[PDB]
């Protein structure tokens, strides 16, 4: 009958997070408030930070990947907002290429329709782009991110198109845009080549042949042998009728079987014992004298010169390698270096055509199949010459967005070369290449071993092809000089056609003339110029972001370079490489200082997710059913530099660590809910315990801000949450409920702990309002104490706070060392366990402690162990080497528990005081 007497200590602030009907409500009031525009526009802003967004593709709804990744942008952004600094982040979308055109171009076939107006088929690729850009959009702010989302970059704006098309100028007058001629990636069911970052190495089947060439009389009669026949080992059937050689290693033996196949001596005991070759050794030739001999291709009787390969293997195969120029890059360079044919007989459908007939390669009856259907009627047809085929399984590339394999045909296209000396802006002579290693050395990469990702990639890349075959993108808008057969690099004309698409966008490359595309100057010569038709490789778009958003806003989305990018760990072969390589042309430097790179969101499995698959968790389920705030915690609280693997087990721990901070800062407001605000101006007396609890406060603070610092947010999380429950809840709020509870509100002693409990939620909104952003904001919407205590309207209002200045504190006071208190702490709390299960007694409170050590503070010990009183009883309990056990020899007292009171069921004398208040 007392409990109406304590302090009520209660705040609005509720348990239950209500997560999914009040981040609603927040994000809303933000995007109508402004709040980005708010923070950028904070008039105490200290220093600059650029994080520069990597665009997404504007095709498909979001998925825990994409905000796995704004999560985490958005965390480092709110951090470097909260320490001061104007921030720059302007979110941007990719709009071109294949990931939004191969939808138009699926859909077309499932309405079994087509679209074949260039200006109509980029105006749907166009409105695709537009239709999920805001989609895309509003799913992020859904999340609680804070960016330019009102204001994006986006690829398909004019100015942007033209920025890009700029870009490329400045390669082209730099000297490293060229054209090949050359065997590259041909993704058939697009008709078009590709680059490395459109190909997906999978997994296939595919036949595994060895077949024999025959050498010619004249030949056989020079090698002094009735017999020999090279065999060599392909998978590609396909391309043997484009056969013009047979490549061997150079000053290496070659054995003759006595049934007369010809193989790498090396190879031959393999051979042998796959049944390929028989096994008796005739004669050894070097291959320096099987040079310049001549064998007949068994498909289609053609000559097949004996050519020396350059590093030709002997791991693999047999020795003697299948040489087609017009399928094979390394192929090529060996038909050139002896003058030999390129036969390339495939179109861009993968089709086999009329070349086959005029040049006699493959009979008749091919024409128009497709070269990978093809494949067993030639098998077939090579009879006795086929003499072993397997079937195999290899890494193969396929196209990234149709998900067919390609083939490789020879055909013209235009490049940035990597081994090409251009001028740098300071005056000196670099291949780019060079340029883009020493810039690698430059960036900081987190985790470090990022950078040998993408130093490997830039080791061994080679020429990068810009140009494809479709229509939706930017344009190679060069004209090509009939009466010279070179492209046109003269400024007046590129800086008319940039100009032009600046202010109409890219649609008039196709819709006017040449004359109408050309500077007055020109157009008397109109007649000798055509159109490259050609347009650019997307990942040409979004390497130069940094500048059309950077370098052509002059600041004001960001500097160029960017302090930060972060992005998934595809990017090394995509976004990071081609900003690295085309920042390296403009700059000769990275457009960025930082990369952090991300793992995949996989499954529980540790598998990709794929709706073939059935393992896709939704990012909207997973929002409706855990809320915002904890998705947000489940990623700063992992391993994110790592894939993520999903599953309910894991939401289930994030859901208990939301619950100990939202319980944690319930039981702090409601604890100084009831301060009197004067308080705030006048310095307290703090105990030992108080200063012991600021101490603790300030050096966890310090491990918290630099685990953060360096992103390591489940470092950084891991200190707060211990914390939080032992120094904070488990000691210090324990000591305190007496007197939160049972203490006069003027109670000085009171006064100081909730000054103490006020200056730790302080610390607990700073670290937590960039990861658990709506949290905080209902914090300081439920506190008024909080608001005027850290000078905060709402959780932009935030700022570090010095609690030394806050609280008053003086300068040299010297630490609390409480090292041999809570010792005895923790060896009375083991005893008290003890007789707890015996029965002896049920709590602290009960019992009286005399501790052998006189050295301490008999009131800390009191405090600390929750006992009602220190010193020697009567009735002894148990003994230590440490400390002796009594039970208290008073009464317990009816309001406030202790055992404190002289009489039964009567206020003990502080409980009286009160009462009589
Ligand atoms: C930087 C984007 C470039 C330019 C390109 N448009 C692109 O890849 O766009 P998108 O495919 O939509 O990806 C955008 C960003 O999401 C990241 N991402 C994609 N899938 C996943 C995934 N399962 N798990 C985690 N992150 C993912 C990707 O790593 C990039 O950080
Ligand atoms: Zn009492």
């Amino acid at each position: 009958e007392y409990k109406d007497t304590l302090n009520l200590n209660t705040t609005t602030f509720s348990m239950k997070g209500n997560l999914s009907v009040n981040e609603p409500k927040t994000y809303a009031k933000w995007q109508e408030q402004q709040a980005f525009k708010r923070m950028q526009a904070r008039k105490d802003n200290h220093g600059d930070f650029t994080l520069h967004d990597g665009p997404p593709y504007a095709n498909g709804h979001l998925h825990l990947g994409h905000a796995l990744n704004k999560i985490l942008k958005d965390i480092v952004v709110k951090r470097e907002y909260f320490k001061g600094k104007k921030i720059y982040y302007t979110p941007g979308w990719d709009c071109h290429g294949l990931p939004i055109e191969q939808q138009i171009l699926e859909r077309l076939e499932k309405e079994k329709t087509s679209l074949e107006n260039p200006t109509l088929f980029r105006e749907k690729c166009r409105d695709h782009a537009k239709k999920f850009l805001e989609i895309q959009k509003n799913e992020f702010l859904q999340l609680g991110v804070l960016g330019d989302f009102e204001d994006p970059y986006k690829t398909m704006d004019f100015k942007f198109e033209a920025s890009i098309y700029r870009a490329l100028v400045e390669v082209a007058k730099k000297g490293l845009l060229k054209e090949r001629h050359k065997p590259i990636y041909w993704s058939y069911a697009c008709e078009s080549a590709l680059a490395e970052a459109e190909v997906e190495y999978k997994m296939k089947k595919s036949p595994s042949i060895f077949v024999a060439f025959g050498l010619k009389k004249e030949s056989l009669e020079k090698l002094k042998v009735k017999k020999a026949s090279l065999v060599i080992w392909t998978t590609t059937p396909w391309t043997l009728y484009a056969n013009v050689a047979i490549a061997l290693k150079k000053d290496a033996v070659y054995a003759l079987t006595q049934k007369g196949y010809l193989v790498a001596k090396a190879l031959h005991e393999k051979l042998a014992a796959l049944g390929v070759v028989d096994n008796e050794i005739t004669h050894e030739f070097n291959s320096n004298d099987l040079e310049y001999l001549v064998a007949t291709n068994p498909l289609n009787q053609r000559d097949s010169l004996v050519a020396l390969g350059e590093h030709v293997g002997l791991e693999d195969g047999t020795g003697a390698v299948h040489t087609a120029p017009g399928h094979g890059e390394e192929d090529y360079y060996l038909g050139l270096r002896y003058n030999l044919e390129v036969l390339m007989s495939v179109d861009e459908k993968g089709c086999y055509d009329e070349g086959i007939i005029h040049n006699q390669l493959l009979d008749e009856s091919y024409l128009g199949e497709h070269v990978f259907k093809a494949q067993k009627r030639i098998i077939e047809q090579l009879g006795d010459s086929l003499l072993l085929e397997q079937e195999i399984e290899h890494s193969y590339p396929h196209c990234w967005r149709t998900h067919k394999p390609v083939i490789y045909r020879a055909t013209t296209q235009w490049f940035i070369l990597m081994d090409e000396p251009f001028i740098q802006n300071d005056g000196s002579q670099k291949t780019l290449r060079e340029v883009a290693l020493d810039a690698i050395e430059k960036v900081e990469f987190v985790p470090s071993s990022g950078k040998n990702r993408l130093k490997t990639m830039i080791e061994n890349r080679p020429d990068w092809c810009l140009s494809r075959q479709r229509k939706w993108g930017v344009p190679l808008a060069f004209f090509i000089d009939k009466r010279t057969n070179k492209p046109c690099f003269e400024s007046e004309v590129l800086e008319h056609v940039a100009n032009l698409f600046e202010k109409k966008g890219c649609d008039v490359w196709w819709e006017y003339s040449v004359k109408d595309l050309l500077p007055p100057s020109y157009q008397e010569d109109a007649k000798h110029y055509e159109k490259i038709m050609h347009i650019l490789d997307v990942w040409f778009d979004s390497g130069s972001t940094f500048k059309a958003v950077l370098e052509d806003y002059h600041g004001e989305k960001g500097q160029s370079p960017s302090d930060v990018i972060l992005e998934g760990s595809d990017q090394h072969r995509g976004w990071f490489q081609s900003s690295l390589l085309i920042g390296c042309v403009l700059n000769n430097q990275a457009p960025f200082k930082k990369v952090i790179t991300h793992g995949f969101i996989v499954d529980e499995k540790g598998e990709k997710m794929s709706k073939s698959k059935g393992n896709v968790v939704s990012l909207d389920k997973l929002l409706k059913t855990h809320g915002s705030d904890v998705v947000r915690l489940w990623v700063a609280f992992n391993d994110y530099q790592n894939d993520l693997r999903v599953s309910q087990t894991f939401f289930t721990q994030t859901e208990q660590h939301y619950k100990k901070f939202r319980n944690t800062l319930k039981f702090l407001l409601a604890n100084f809910s009831d301060m009197d605000l004067k308080n705030l101006e006048r310095p307290h007396n703090f105990s030992p315990l108080d200063h012991f609890m600021l101490e603790t406060l300030e050096t966890i603070s310090a491990g918290v801000n630099s685990a953060f610092e360096e992103h390591d947010f489940v470092k950084g999380l891991n200190i707060l949450m211990a914390f939080v429950t032992n120094e904070l809840s488990g000691i210090y709020l324990d000591a305190c409920k007496d007197s939160l509870y049972c203490d006069s509100k003027n109670n000085e002693k009171r006064q100081a702990i909730q000054m103490v409990l006020l200056a730790t939620a302080s610390k607990l909104c700073y670290f937590l309002a960039p990861i658990l952003t709506h949290t905080i904001e209902e914090v300081l919407e439920h506190s008024q104490a909080l608001r005027i205590f850290l000078q905060a309207k709402d959780v932009f209002d935030l700022k570090d706070i010095s609690v030394s200045e806050k609280l008053h504190l003086k300068e040299f006071k010297k630490p609390e060392n409480f090292e041999a208190v809570l010792a005895l702490r923790s060896a009375f709390n083991e005893e008290l366990d003890r007789l707890k299960k015996e029965g002896v007694i049920k709590n602290s409170l009960e019992c009286a402690i005399e501790v052998k050590e006189k050295a301490l503070d008999e009131n800390l010990v009191e405090e600390l162990l929750m006992v009602s009183f220190v010193g020697i009883a009567k009735e002894k309990l148990s003994e230590t080497p440490a400390f002796t056990l009594f039970k208290a020899p008073f009464y317990k007292c009816p309001r406030c528990w202790r055992f404190k009171s002289e009489l039964e069921n009567t206020p003990c004398k502080r409980c009286e005081q009160v009462l009589k208040e």
